[PDB]
This record gives structure tokens, C-alpha cells and sequence, in this order.
């Protein structure tokens, strides 16, 4: 179930994005509703450090690929 | 007439990407191999759908679009593009490049019918550059030190890897590699390079000199 | 027309170099095998980029340049080089050997167009000797 | 007519070199100041004899000779040198540049008589470049870290100083300074630079951004 | 008096913002000088935790509403 | 002719917002009730000044401006806006929407004189959407 | 003919900047003093290299570029700029303002030859404004 | 006296070179005999670490400045 | 036998070189194989201090005479 | 016609070198004595083979080669060398000086036939200087 996917405290972001995109594209949603759902799940899941990282984006991110690129650039190396 | 790529080659390439990663030189060589004949947008799109995961595939779609847009800007900046024609009726729109134009959506046969060879090679080069960008993006040189027990060839391999797989310009890699050989590479090799009667002006020459005069231990 | 080497053979050769090393006689035999047809500078350059690590690749670039320079000295010492021609307009510069000349930089098709078979075999022998030197030097 | 430089200015410059050193930007500015009018070999030779110690003076004589030899090679490579003439009888030998030619040894008046203005400016530029070389030689960027208690402007000053006063090419200083800002500069500022909504492509822009958004403490 | 308004140690930020905007708009300042004054009072008043929170803003905040939104997002829940 | 809203209704709505909050469905229903007739910029501005605190009022001014700008972009994207006219001389500027145009600043009578009914309904819908945004943002 | 600024004045100004700082009114007065005659890009560049530290010098290069770009935008917005000419062949490019144009790179004599007095005063005012910005930013 | 100058166990090399060049140039030697004497004093004084450093010079050093530059380059940082 | 010649712990280097060159030239080797053998015996015999001295030669020594000269220059006086 | 040096004188000189050493003034005087008449490369080579040990002989071969190379550089710098001739066909190669040229290898009679007296005196002076260098180097 896509709506139950959370980014674990120790999980990296690319694994979380892979799992989420897999569960959203392999589901019962229409094809035209996958990108907005993936974006809004990146924003509300993806534990509050990345949540604030996406929130304070000086540019407007309108695509899952752009969000992934931005987060991978500005992520907290740890 | 359109002929699909072998699923055996595609499966082997997918497993190569799965084990070696996106950035290994063997993987880029394999991609260049399967990028030899000019591919139709359908072929490259399905290829990247199969070999790349979901998130790298999204990144690659973005990068491919950006590179194709740069190509179309250069095309409107020069009416002699091998994708363009002489009159204005042959100007190539992004719907024709991404395979979204009329008579092409989902049909590879019609795609191969209406597309130009210049269109195909431009699409292919754009896709290759986008793959390179995404590979460089998906996965620090100034923090590399030669360990107390590490050999010098391992340190040189690690350093050259991290310097060439970084964000430096191509014309700034050799001086950085040299100056990192001189300041890293624990003080025995530092003094060995310092007291070089000849002037070493290349990483290969420094490596050869150090391998010759190194303290066998 | 340029045809690339199989990435399957290149992957097998890379794993051979990874397990057996650079100096084993089986590795040199495999390199001689993949060095059978005269290769263009693009082919040999990418091959050494893939099979060799970063530091051995730097060493190999150095050694290849030195051997090509010896070849060009022998070429200016004999106007009957299979890479040269009879007139002075066919003299072969190192930009043409290393693939740096005009119409060749980054393009293997144009490379295969302008290059001579003698040029190709000289480049290939030079690359093989450079590989031997670097293998003897690395370990 | 030859006029000597003031011993007061020379004494002040010597004390500047004594307190600030050879490589400080104020010292190089003062040398450029006293290197304004084209000097005769006698003037520059005595100036370097007075302001430099014995060993730096030996080094400077060596470097000046090498630079003058490069100048004479360029002069024999171009008959239109402002020191040369059109015919072969005006070709300038190193004895005339170093002040060793006939009618010049030890006599500044005769020196000023026979020398050309192009000769003077070439000698002067050669001496300035030699001074720069010796100053860079007489007295490590990749070992610079921002201390736990150090401010960011001090760290940036130290890093830019060590990078610009090093053996790197001029075209490789800005990328190195940027990549050292990103990997040094302890992880709070590292994350501050990483999460930059804009792309910072200049050390000045990075410094401005960090100074704006820094944690006041 | 607007220039004497400080955020108390126990006061929330929305109460402080309400009080400050009230005192600044109900004062003798020209209409074109209220927003810059409100911003610069948010930055120098509003006890040093929120001061540092506003200082380390990756984006440039150029409006009292934007500053209020940012602070309400990233405030220390307590 | 301009008629003001009853201060009794405004006081009741202010106390509703004070006890129930900004986001309760009863509060949104009450706002929709007092948002029934098309209001002039003066009316909505004073209403939000009274019912909202200082910080929510700043947020609401921001959001109202943004929504009005979207409306004006749609208006320049379609010359058939009920606020626009057919010729270019009836194009509606943001000074006329926010009540800042000439003959309107501070005067509700002149405001009601020069404004169009389409202008009024667009301003009203914009203010309602801005209130929804701020209510979703405040808590 | 180009005449350099006295290194004595430059040394005194550098020590003034060292003791008083960048923002003191005495320092700005001294800079205005040494900014009296229109300077060539070489002069201002070397002056800021000597009086400013490395990081303030980087900041000043950035700010000077931005201000010169604003000047060039105003210049393309008005063909009557004292740096411009009447025809299109006298339009002033940023390579000519920053001293990067042909016949100017590293040579102050040629610089003084090809530059216009309007060019010089515009460069000087731009450099002064950039110095003010950097001084306000550094402390 | 120039012929009594030794590089101390703790003294740096530039101080030793300064002292030696001072004592040699401020002495009774002819001007044409100072450079060879300075070189041969660099080689025989200047305690055996620097002695061996100068001895094993792949290039031939024929000037006090060149010897000083070489030693400063390849000296044992300590 | 040349292949059994070692430099003794107390023996000087010129004596060792004399003994080695004597035994190599007065042996059954071809004339064209004496110099490489003498060099490679200098490198592997000649106890590890001189071994490291020859190893760390900034120049390439390609003759027994050159090796002897280099070692005599940079040898540890004792 | 070639006449060999007496083995009695050579034995006495060898014992002198054995007891007094290479650097004694008596030894250098004796060498100058046996270096009086211009010797052929064969004579000097055998003389140094007999009087010098193996390692000094290697050093002396090196030094003799270097000095002969300096002589040949001076010879190509002056066509009036007593070893050279006027035309280019008499230019003296190092194979002719070291006795390696055609018709000379191992044969002292042919050597004495083809060699010039200037060649002989140059070879002799070169050998004497090389002996001096090696003697100064050995101890």
C-alpha cells in the first residue's frame, strides 16, 4: 500500500524513493494521478529533515525527478 | 523497418548496471555499445525503462528533455541542422524528437517511417549525455589520505577515481592530482617526491618515479 | 565502417585482469586476442579506460605516448613508413596517431575514415608495448 | 642623465621587506611602486642588493638571468623587439641587458647613455618576475581546516591566501577554493552550503551567502 | 511604543507578532515605512532562538507574512 | 449606493472565529454566509481586519494579493472576463481590484460607483480562497 | 599617457583600511580621494588587490561585475551613454569595461589609448559603488 | 671568522646561510673568491644531513643561490 | 663464485666493488653480460643501507662506474 | 708501423700504481713519461687495463668517453681541428677515436695506418685528463 510508506529513521532517500515509486506505479491509481501523489508523498513522508529541506526550496519543484535531484544535492551527508 | 534490440543483450546490460553501477567505465562502455546504431525514441525510452530503476529513470527523463531542448535551441539557431530542412516546413519540434508528434505516439514503425537519420543521431547523442549526467548525479577528493599501512598504487587509484569522478573541470584534474600526491601520501613519499632531481609534470611520471624508488617493505 | 568491440568480451577481459592481474601470461594472451584486429585510437583508449584502474591508466597513457613518439622518430627517420606517404604531405603527426587531429576528436567514424592501415597497426603495436611496460611496472 | 633612487625610500622599502616579508601584498605593491620608472641594470642590482639578504639575492640573480635569457630567446625569435633594431647590428646581447657590455660595467651614466627604453622596460619586467619567483620560493592549502572556534571570514582569508600563494595554475584557483569551502568548513557550514537553493559558482558568492545565513554565535 | 516591544521569554511568536504589528501600524510612521520596520524588529527582537532561526534562512524573506510563515514552520515545538 | 455590514453580525462572526478557530466547518459556513453578496474591497478588507488577528491578517493580505494576481493573469489571458471589457480601455488593473485605483482609495462610495459586478464577484471569490489558504496554514 | 598612482599613497590607504576598517567615514573619504581622477580598469583592479584582503577582494570583484552589468543594461537602454557612440560600432561591451577586450589585457598603456573618458568615469563610479556594497557586507 | 662557522644542531639552514654569507663577504677575501668559498663551506659545514642532501644532488649546483634553493626544497621538515 | 659475494657488515664499498668486479670479469660469463650482472649484484648485495641508497636514486644509473660514483658521493661517512 | 710498449716499463708502472697509489705526484709523473709518444687507442686501452684495477678501469672508460665527446663537440665547432680535415669527408667520428671504426677493431696495425697524428695526440690528452679525473675520484 503506497499510503502506508514512510522513510525509516536509518533509510537513505534513494531507497525510500525507489520503494515509493514502485508502490505507486504498481497500484490501482490512474496514470494521470501518479506524479502528484508521488510528489505529495515525498513532501509529507520522508522524515522531517527532508520535509523541511523540500519545504524551503527557493525554486518550485513540479516533478518527482526534480525533487529527487534537489534532495540528493542538498542532503545532509551522514 | 524497425528491428528491436535483443532482450538478451538488454538483460545482460541490466545485470551489468545492477552489479557494477551506473558510473563504472565498463557500464559506460556497454551503454556506448548498445548505443551504436541510431535508436528511435521508442527504443531508448524502453531501454532506459528496463535498465534504470524508477528514480534514476525519472532523473533521466528530466535530463533527456533538457538536452533535447538545448538541441532544439541550437536547431533554431542554425537552419542547417541535419535534423532540420531548408524550408520552414521541415523545422523539428520537440514532439517529433520525444516521439510525441502525430503518427508516432506508441507506434515504433510509424516512428521509424517519419524520422530523419539526423533526428535519430541527435536523439541518441542527447540520450547518451543525459545518461552521463544522471550517472554522475545518482552516486570527496580533498579528504583522501594515504593510510599508514596502505600501498601507493591503491592510494593513487582511489585518488584518481575520486578526482575524475567529481565536479572539477577536465582541465583541472591533472594539477589537482599532482598537488594531492605531493601533500597527501604520508611524509616518506612526500620527501621522496620533494627530492626529485627531475621535475615531474604528470601523474603518470610521479607514479613511475615513486614505484621505482619506493622503500620496499 | 567502425564496429565496436563486444562489451561482453570487454567485461570478461576486465574480470580476467581483476582476478589474475596485469602480468599473468593468460592475461597477456587475452590482451593479444582482443588486440588482433587493428584498433582505432578510440577503441584502444576506451579499452584501457575500462580494463585498467585509474593509476595504471595514467601510467599507460604516459607509456603509450612515449612509444608513439619513438615511432614518430623512426617515421621521420624513414620516409617509407607504412603510416607515412611518399610526399611530405602524408607525414603523420602525433595528433593523427593519438586521435587528436582535425576531424577525429571524439568521432570514431571520422577516425576510421582518415586513418591508414599502417597507422592502425603502428598504434596497436605501440599500445601493446605500453601495456607490457605498465604491467611490468605496476607489480 | 641618471638620477639615483632616494635612500630614504630604499630604507623604508628595506624595513618593509624586513618586517612584512617578501610575499606580503603590501611588499609587492611597494616594489611595484619603486619599479614604476624604467630602471637601469645598476639601479635594480643595487636595489636588490640592499633590500634582499645574501641568499635571496643569490636566488634573485639566478632567476633574473633565467628570465633575461627567455627574453633574449623571444628577441631572437622576433626582430621587432622594442629592445632590438631592424638591422642585425642592433641585436641586444645579454651583456647589454645585464649591464656587462662595453662602456657600461660599473658606470651608470654610460649605461643610461647606450641603453634603449625598450631595453629598460624589458629589464624591469624581467627583474619584477624574478622577484616574484624568489619570493614564492623563499617562503599547504590541502591541509587547511576551519577550527571549531574559528570564524568563517578568518578561515576564508587563510584558505584564499594559501591557495593563491601556491604552485597551482591561475585557472585552477577558483574551483579549488570552492571545493575546499565545501569539504572543509566544519559540517554546519558544509550543510549550509549544500542546501543552497541557488547554485554558487564563485568564492565571493559563497562567502556572501554564508555570511548572510550563518548561525550568529 | 513599537521600539520597546520585546518577545517575552514565555510568550509565543504569534502573540508577539500580533502585538508588534498592532503597535507599528497604529503609530506615527508613514505607510511606506511599516513593513521594513516590522521586518527589522522581527530580526532584532524575538529572543535569540528565533533570531538565529531567521538569520539562517536559506531563502531571503522580504515580507512580514513570509517571515511569520517560515518561523511558524520551523519553530521549536515546546 | 454602499451599505455597510452590520457590526452585530461582524461581532458575532469575530467571536465565532475566536472560540471555534479559523478552520472549523461552522466558521467557514459563517464566512460563506457573510460572503453572500458581492463585497467591495473596502468591506472585505475591514472584515478581515476585524475578525482576524494581526499575523493572520498579514498572511491573508499576502494570499489575497497572490490570488488576485492569478485572476489578473487569467484576465489578460482572456479578454472575455466579466471584470474586463471588449476594448483595451476596460482592462482591469490590480489597483482597481485592491481598491488602490484613482477615486477609490479610502472612499467606499466611489469604489461602489466605478467597480463592475464581475469585478466584485472576482474580488470576493479571491478573498474566500485566500481565507481558506490562511486558515489551512495558521493551524 | 598612463601614470600610476603613488605607492606611498597606496601604502597609507592600505594601512588606513587595516586600522580603521572598511566602513569608517575616514576610510570612505580616503577612497573618494584616491578615486578622484578617472582610473583605468588596471588601476582600480590593482588598487583593490593591494588594499583589500583576499576574501573582500573576491566579494568586490563580484560586486563590480554586477554593477558594470547594470551599467551596460542602462547603456543598451540608451544610445546616448557617454561611454557609447551614436552608431552601433561604438557600443561598449563588458570586455572593454573590465579591461578584457582586445589590445587591453594586461597592458595599461593600450588600455588608456582605446578607452573613452565616459568609459573611465562609469568604471570608476561602478567600482566605488561596489566598494560601498562590500564594505557594508564585510562588517 | 668564516672558517669557524658551523651550522648548529638546532639552527635552521637559512640562518646558517645568512651568517656564513655575511662573514664571508665581510672579510679579507678577494671578490672573485667568495662564491667558491661559500659553496665549499655549504658542503663541508652544514651538519651531515644537509651534507648528504647536497652530496646526492642529481644536478650540479654551481652557485650559492642554487644550493640554497635546492636545500630549501628538499629539506627535512621538522 | 660471483653469485656468493656479499658486502660484509664492516667492509667498505670500494673493496666490495673491487672483489665483485674481479669475480665477475674472471668468470665464465659472456662479455656482454658482465655489466648488467654487476649492476644487479650491486643492487641486491651491498647491505640494505647501500641498497636503499641505490634504490632512492633520483637519476637512473646504467653503468657500474656511475653507481660507484653515486654511492661514493652519498655514502654514510663512518 | 706499430711498436708495443715494453712490458718491463708497464710492470714497473703497475707496481708504482700499486704501492704509491693513483694520486701521488710520482705516479702522475710516471704516467706522463709513458704518455710521451702519441699512443694508439689500443695502447692506452691495454695500458689502463693492466695498471688499473677493475673498478678504476670502469671509471676511466667512462671518463675517457666523456672527454672524447667534449673533444668531438669542439671538433664539430671548429673545422680546423688537427684531427679533422677541410672537407666534410674527413670529419672524425667517435668510432674512429675509440678505435671502434671499420678496419680498426682489435687490429693495432690497421689502427696505426688510418689514424692521424692529431687524432693520436687528442686521444692521448683525453686519456690523460680522464686518468686525472679518476685518480681524483678514487681517493
Amino acid at each position: 500500500p503506497w499510503a502506508d510508506i514512510m522513510q525509516g529513521p536509518s533509510e537513505s532517500f534513494v531507497d525510500f524513493a525507489n520503494r515509493l515509486i514502485k508502490a505507486v506505479e504498481g497500484s490501482d491509481l490512474p496514470p494521470s494521478a501518479r506524479a502528484p501523489v508521488i510528489i505529495d508523498c515525498f513532501r509529507q513522508k520522508s522524515q522531517p529533515d527532508i520535509q523541511q529541506l523540500i519545504r524551503t526550496a527557493p525554486s518550485t519543484l513540479t516533478t518527482p525527478g526534480e525533487i529527487i535531484k534537489y534532495v540528493l544535492d542538498r542532503q545532509k551527508t551522514a
